[PDB]
DNA sequence: GGGTTTCCACTTATTCACCCTTTTAG
DNA sequence: CCTAAAAGGGTGAATAAGTGGAAACC
């Protein structure tokens, strides 16, 4: 661990990479038949482990481990330190899906709390708030608990709450690219950038609040066969240069998107100054490129 | 102790990120 | 003609969520 990071900021994250868990376990052992965990996580590729030992000493609390051969996690289950996490998102409230998510945690959180987890009464009402958790029951725990259970649950509709909590939802979900168009021009290679968020259409309503948000930028609908997402999407230069980059100046980004965006900067101020148009600018450009996203 | 909690190892599905070329605008 | 902007996508893997196993605690 070694600096600290904006409450907001983390909310931002936690709302684009964050998950809460509630495990409802066979167990022989256990006076009701089963055991629970109750929980929050974040599992990152290895490159951003900086991030989890950030948020771990920011609040001080949670276990990181290996997730694989190339990724890296950061989970609380310790009990008395789910306070943390409850105390954090009632201060600074995620504004996705996934507050739905998390109120289903603080309702499993009030039941562990009264022990009442430990009886049978308990465990029926842990399994009626995961299902409507994440995936929800599997086929056995739902046979296991023969009552008509409800699925469903509100929608979430809420509002950006300011810049720092959209440099938190960035930096997860965020990407600074730069296409490199095969154009009619002299040097026949176009220099565009590319700024783009991605979401599922579950939170459709706050995808298009970006625009207005904003101020630039539109929706793009896509599907890989039955699934859908959508895409915000910049590409106009002067809405990058005078109200996407100053955003995130102002608001910065954490992880190796943080370099990808300071790389992203130069490309701006490259094509700010026409030196797009002349061959070493290109050939410049063509440099940072390839250094940034995945090619670093 | 023995029932309970906490942790580490590891997997799985799809929502992401990040990429491309072609077409249209101005 | 010329450059910027948008359209129209392709797709692998980093995510989100998850289970198995057990040391260890109260
Ligand atoms: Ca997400
Ligand atoms: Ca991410």
């Amino acid at each position: 661990r070694r600096e600290s990071i904006n409450p907001w900021i983390l909310t931002g994250f936690a709302d684009a990479e964050g998950s809460f868990l509630l495990r409802i376990r066979n167990n022989n052992k256990s006076s009701v038949g089963y055991s629970t965990e109750l929980g929050f996580q974040i599992t990152l590729h290895n490159k951003d482990k900086s991030i989890l030992e950030n948020i771990q000493s920011t609040w001080k609390v949670g276990v990181i481990a290996n997730s694989g051969d190339n990724a890296v996690s950061l989970k609380v289950t310790r009990f008395e330190d789910l306070k943390v996490i409850i105390d954090h998102f009632e201060k600074y409230p995620l504004i996705t899906q996934k507050l739905g998510d998390y109120k289903l945690f603080k309702q499993a959180f009030s039941v562990m709390e009264n022990k009442e987890h430990l009886k049978e009464n308990g465990i029926k009402e842990l399994v009626r708030i995961k299902a409507k958790l994440n995936w929800g029951l599997t086929d056995e725990l739902k046979k296991a608990f023969p009552e008509n259970i409800s699925k469903e649950r509100s929608l979430i509709n809420k509002n950006i709450p300011n810049f720092k909590w959209l440099a938190g939802f960035t930096s997860g979900e965020g990407t600074f690219g730069v296409n490199l168009i095969k154009s009619k021009s002299k040097l026949g290679v176009q220099v565009q950038l590319r700024f783009s968020i991605t979401q599922h259409i579950k939170d459709k309503n706050l995808m298009n609040s970006l625009i207005t948000y904003l101020g630039c930028g539109y929706i793009k609908e896509r599907n890989k066969s039955e699934f859908s997402w959508l895409e915000f999407v910049v590409t106009k230069f002067s809405d990058i240069n005078d109200k996407i980059i100053p955003v995130f100046q102002e608001n910065t980004l954490i992880g190796v998107k943080l370099e990808d965006f300071e790389d992203w900067c130069k490309v701006a101020k490259l094509i700010e100054e026409k030196k797009h148009l002349t061959e070493s600018g290109l050939d410049e450009i063509k440099k940072i490129k390839l250094n940034m996203n995945k090619g670093r």
